[PDB]
């Protein structure tokens, strides 16, 4: 019904995510469908492993102050093996879970290959020829604790990876500059929107 | 119709809201069932008392550098006593207007319960399984008078508050550094989503 | 069925916007109804004049450090003629594509009047008597490449324009005080929302 319109990890998932090892990040991401667009938001506690209590004092070096999470997808919408994200729980919503069995078809909650074309290339491209690198980019912020004294900057790619020859992609760029002394990467939520690919 | 859809104050109200003394400010705040989620719209003018012309010069302190505004529901998602804003025209969308009679239940536009519940702040071991109280806050800054130069921090919160046996809340914190001279807390309006609770 | 909802800019589209020059830039605008709100994503790439390459170096001046687009509209919602975009693939979504006639009257897309109205003489006195400039404004950043580095003041303002006798009015204002050497105009995508005129 209004469940079809919406794809999830769990409103309070399990630990879903690899950051730095298997399983060490709860990731909840809901997509939802408004006509044309996905309306989503995201946020990640990491709960072990190099970031469940960043020290950049005792752990200076670009490492311990970026990470990623990549959700890859096949031509039909599925989560390949190559991303963050598990599968498990991945899924249509259904009353506060998710269905039953493992989705077919989710190509409609895919970032659209013509807004969010895979390379744009403008070295010898006629100005009118001339596409957006920026476009495929959300640029924010979010805040560790929800304390605004502790930004991290977050970049929102759609379809930037190559990684498992996907067709689709999202992907999560997380950096700071401030060093972090013991605080845990515990983000405050994040609505972003972006062009649905076309069912069909 | 797609007005059952809306629960809105109105988008021009009356004096509605208490930051500082009763009826001392117009909140204006959309609340739009895009399924599974909840999109908002909310602008803050104080029109009276001590927010209505700020001057960080004159009253250099602490409580006059910040303010506070709850919306605190019960378990029918009707508005409780304790509310900064007032319930008079608090209610669905008629055409441009709301329905005569106070409404009986919004759960639906509630925040989740499961995505952001109740945390009893004591002491607490294993962050394996710890429910993160940064994922019930949205941080960003609206800005006085639609100017960049004069940023307000704010703190979006679910389900935060304690006051009346609330089941459901929702907190605007806006703080700020820069000492202002004669400004009126004037707000840029200020997009946001989050989980809904579901219903029978 | 559903495409009825969103009112774009194609996802890719041909050179479409005056920021400087006749077609100069590809502005990606897509408005979908979400209930009683727009919600919105839009997105500007430069491709010859003024600002296909911002160098403050050379150029530095306020006229090269800030511009404006309007998009203008009339009792119907249709597009006026001193609008920055060329009204002539700018419809009601059709596939991935645009529907055969240009769109009539597309007046359940435009910001409401109540919620962002136009300006008059403003008094201390309430009877009712505030009016709130800021209410009409969203102002964030949106980032040139898509690098944290490289941010751009944006002011987003709904029924401020005067040009052309219009009725309502969108105006995407762009301002920046770091001197960009050799960056094309190509802004991260903004998500956004405000509240709809009631249609009938």
């Amino acid at each position: 019904e209004n469940d079809r319109r919406t794809l999830w990890t769990t409103p309070d998932p399990e630990a879903n995510c690899k950051v730095s090892e298997e399983k060490d990040s709860k990731l909840t991401l809901v997509l939802t469908k408004c006509g044309s667009q996905i309306l989503a938001s995201v946020s990640l506690l990491v709960v072990k492993g190099k970031f469940a209590n960043i020290n950049n004092k005792t752990n200076p070096g670009e490492d311990y102050k970026k990470f990623s999470v990549k959700l890859l997808f096949d031509a039909n919408g599925k989560l390949l093996t190559g991303s963050s994200l598990d599968g498990n729980y991945w899924n249509y919503k259904n009353k506060d879970s998710v269905i039953g069995s493992p989705y077919e078809n989710a190509v409609p909650f895919m970032p659209n290959s013509t807004a969010y074309p895979k390379i744009i290339n403008n070295g010898t491209a006629n100005p009118e020829d001339k596409k957006s690198a920026a476009k495929k980019t959300i640029v924010t912020n979010v805040y560790l604790g929800g304390d605004a004294a502790k930004p991290v900057a977050t970049t929102i790619s759609f379809n930037k990876e190559t990684e498992s020859n996907c067709v689709y992609s999202i992907t999560f760029d997380f950096a700071w500059n401030k060093t972090y002394k013991n605080v845990p990467f515990d983000s405050s939520s994040l609505t972003f929107s972006y062009i649905a690919q076309d069912a069909e």
